């Protein structure tokens, strides 16, 4: 985006340092091998996240949105690079199985928006996690692929009004995988009364409910979800949070709040939406 691309990729680095710092986590492998992937990419952007499960924190989480789709086939050619590179470690070994038959032996790269890359680093090394993200546009046989792999109940089919779809990838360090399916909707397309009438036939009324407080949506379905995961596009960041009734959510956007923030996403698993209490989301900060 900036015209100095080397002044935004110090920042980058600047705002992903002081995730890790606030939050102690700067050790975590594969983070500093990340932190050298960031700066090997002609320019990206950042987003810093927390995962909030009960009492504990797991806030070693950042993505890359890598800039021009031009070259999403080096793109994602590199990012596998750079998933052998963590691989460097002995008892780090990655299942690649999920992404070489998604793709296929003759994929349509130039149906790919947007390549993202993303790490959640773990103090057990098992549950730690490289991730890729292929966002695609219009490419009607991987989407439905996609469907087939990720919406068990086939609901985000009844919900999609645009031709893009978001594919994820899940690395687990001892060999697990899992792919997920994103779709999404702005507040322009959500405030439609049909697709506003297809939501509510698909998703519970107090997560559905939520939808109004957010410029846009994202639901995200995987075999692996214990429910569906609705990624909230906060209006309002600070009385999103607030209204949240998280304790350690409120300390965590404690100290965003006075930080350049492009946006604030929080995404919710929809069965914590049902509870007595939300004890489990995400807050993912997307830097500008
Ligand atoms: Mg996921």
């Amino acid at each position: 985006n900036y015209a100095n691309a080397q002044l935004h990729k110090s920042k980058n680095l600047m705002y992903m340092k002081a995730h890790e710092n606030i939050f102690e986590i700067e050790a975590l492998y594969p983070l500093e091998l990340f932190e050298r992937f960031m700066q090997s990419q002609t320019d990206c952007s950042i987003d810093c996240a927390c995962k909030i499960d009960g009492d504990e924190l797991y806030p070693a989480r950042f993505s890359l949105a890598l800039y021009n789709n031009q070259y999403a086939e080096k793109q994602i050619r590199e990012t596998i690079d750079f998933f052998h590179q963590v691989e460097g470690r002995t008892e780090v070994k990655l299942n690649y199985q999920q992404l070489q038959h998604f793709l296929g032996a003759d994929f349509d790269f130039s149906k790919v928006i947007r390549n993202l890359v993303g790490v959640d680093a773990r103090r057990e090394l098992a549950d730690s996690r490289v991730k890729l993200y292929i966002w695609m546009n219009d490419y009607p046989e991987k989407m439905a692929t996609a469907m087939a792999w990720c919406d068990d109940k086939k609901e985000l089919s009844t919900l999609i009004v645009n031709q893009e779809f978001l594919v994820g990838f899940d690395f687990y360090f001892d060999g697990r995988t899992a792919i997920e399916l994103y779709i999404s909707l702005s507040s322009e397309e959500f405030q439609q009364t049909q697709v506003w009438e297809r939501l509510a036939k698909v998703v519970c009324a107090p997560a559905l409910r939520l939808v109004n407080d957010c410029q846009a949506i994202q639901i995200g379905v995987s075999r692996a979800n214990d429910s569906k995961i609705m990624y909230y596009h906060t209006l309002n960041p600070n009385s999103f949070i607030d209204n949240l009734g998280n304790e350690m959510a409120s300390r965590v956007h404690a100290y965003y709040r006075h930080q350049p923030v492009r946006s604030l996403v929080v995404c919710i698993p929809e069965q914590e939406l049902t509870a007595r209490s939300i004890q489990r989301l995400n807050m993912y900060y997307c830097m500008n």
